[PDB]
């Protein structure tokens, strides 16, 4: 990172990186992982800790073409020298140029840039590794309401419904989805009651 | 954490606090290690820390509907700028503003502040995952006693009784709720027993 | 810890002991664990300590009513302000009358005096959950002669005899109570053989 | 490392690399580790993490065998003292003589020699432990297109095809070593059609 | 470690050893490790670092009868005060003296000592924990070559034959061992055939 003086990564955010991705996959909460561990992140760095990733090679592939053509289109919309397309993605650069750039007057945040490049790409792929729709959601006869609700709402975040979308979903969908019993208890519970009270009445 | 200047969250926090969370849920003991893990800690961090859980997604949203509220309270209570309770709640300010509040003169101490809220949240989350009462748990015809004792201990911390409450709880309902022969044996103990000298004596 | 400024207690430590406590129970080397992550510790880091244990809370009882008790009689025979039994449990002490007393001059140990009671706690239960004396400890018609060795050793080593008892069972018990091939095996090697020339000769 | 002034090689370093070995073998994205870790590594830090890897001792001692054969043919081709080429091996130098050679001016950098050797010599037997030729991955019958896809590219970056041979690969192999099913669905999608629309088809 | 002052030796060293040794036991690759870990290690941490280990208490007491034997023989050989046998290990000498031995003038590196005396040992627990001699391992009808050549490599790693003898063993046993179908292929490959080619022709 850059904090100014610039410290060489450390083991620790590879390691952690790793296992994450090991773990969880793509799953939404390894989003604000990367925004954590990429903290004053040069572009080297980034592009180290994208190569750090073992598996899901289809997924990095598709990484990097999402990048690059967002490089093609930024060198389209907009043509010390001034960084093109290729100095993005760190593979023409070199580390005192980034440096150089990093504690410019005024600073051109080149590594915010690729950052965000980065997470459309995450949001992109969390998209496409969607295992079932919300409406495909329904309670099982036997199935605890606790744990429904939360692979509903896992489910839920997972979309990319905005946020009156996402409220309406979680009003009528959670109403409409749940098994006869849950449903007959939330409707005499009545509208407007809180998501504690129908949690604590339903079971 | 602020040590006076900012300091980069390290990998660690993250990694223990997701840890923690999958290996022990809402268990009595998760808290204190919350408190540990947010020493210092901006509310930025702390949203950061929440959203990082990746499971029991309808806890996560109990928390946020809690901590929403309740900074609703203290804005209709409690009417540099003035912070309002979202920006308590970090979600309209930025890291630098949270920066020069740290350091004002007065300080403005919003991070105690949003930990306890979140730590009010939380007692009401384990209170609320409460297995079951402490009237219910009776020792078995073979159950060790010590393992019986563990457990009843247990389930008595997972309660919110108040200290005259816990002591009374702790002397009348372990003899009566014990089996036989080990209420037989507290009984030959006679009363003013410590805890020691029991546990002793019955094994 | 103290290093001489304050330092906030690290996420690894608590981490370390909640593992070390889950997977060795009151096995005898958790002790020089908790000796090594105590180092500078003050009395707030020692409870910080003791309140993450999520399981086994028949033991912290145990080490709270001996705490307790000789702190008791430490103020029975020892009656900047001077320090009270219910100051070293840190129970009535804020952190900054704690710092003061450690950077006093000359200093006050508190913290090593806490740490002594606390010892004298896992002391006392480790050698209450001791499964089965030394003269117990048989080796079968086919146990590995190594794995009865360290099995005896361990077991010699959860006692708590004197070193002149420990080296005399050391030397009879382990030739006496050994299988008869390898109790042969040790009287043909004869009297003063060291433990690698009969291990080596048992294999 | 060298940060200028020596540092001690950290512990975790180590711990990270012997466990990427244990977990990942010789998997490709094992090489961007070693680069990693192995920053400012003097030589002697370099003969350490080799020999510290436990298993697969074949391969580490291949490796030991290239590098002594490339100190021979830099002897070969270039015949403050000049290092040799048991020097560049770290075998007959002391740390004072590297730590001088690592700061005189010019530098010369024994460590980039000695770690492109090294990543020469990981890339030949990462190419060695190479499965399975590309030609040989075929999708099965009920092979979810997904991980069908993610096998064929991890092998493809196994392999050591030019960048040409290597988008030819994906264009003409993929389509043609699909299943019948996915082959229909590719060629309905056309020509020219992007990964991310044919994933989102065969799905 | 000293680094010149004292400073505290860190949870994590003491961790990663523990674990180190609970995974890997005494495989040969341990040694290394210790040693990279045990840079600039007063005896006292060297005492520290042995007793944090909870199996294997056999081996332990093995170690500590063979150091107290070197330092015997040293002390009948090798009769600011000179430090004696007893005052190497630990026993009789404070962190304040050992402390001044480490910064004198000349420096006496009895750390440096203590160190080869417990890799003395170290290596001979591991040479006594040798599973099997080198001539035991032979190919099996079905076993595949490369798994059975890390096996045997691991076998003749553990042994402490010289570089000669080391280097026939490599060549005249390796062919002659193999299972009948890779002896062929390495006879028709020829003498002086490198390892990888031969490796790769059997494949």
């Amino acid at each position: 990172p850059i904090v100014m003086v610039h410290q060489a990564i450390s083991p620790l955010t590879l390691n952690a990186w790793v296992k994450v991705v090991e773990e969880k996959a793509f799953s939404p909460e390894v989003i604000p992982m990367f925004s954590a561990l990429s903290e004053g992140a040069t572009p080297q760095d980034l592009n180290t800790m994208l190569n750090t990733v073992g598996g899901h090679q289809a997924a990095m592939q598709m990484l990097k073409e999402t990048i690059n053509e967002e490089a093609a289109e930024w060198d389209r919309l907009h043509p010390m020298r001034e960084p093109r397309g290729s100095d993005i993605a760190g593979t023409t650069s070199t580390l005192q140029e980034q440096i150089g750039w990093m504690t410019h007057n005024p600073p051109i945040p080149v590594g915010e840039i690729y950052k965000r490049w980065i997470i459309l790409g995450l949001n992109k792929i969390v998209r496409m590794y969607s295992p079932t729709s919300i409406l495909d959601i329904r309670q099982g006869p036997k199935e605890p309401f606790r744990d429904y609700v939360d692979r509903f709402y896992k489910t839920l975040r997972a979309e990319q419904a905005s946020q009156e979308v996402k409220n309406w979903m979680t009003e009528t969908l959670l109403v409409q989805n749940a098994n006869p019993d849950c449903k007959t208890i939330l409707k005499a519970l009545g509208p407007g009651a809180t998501l504690e009270e129908m949690m604590t009445a339903c079971q």
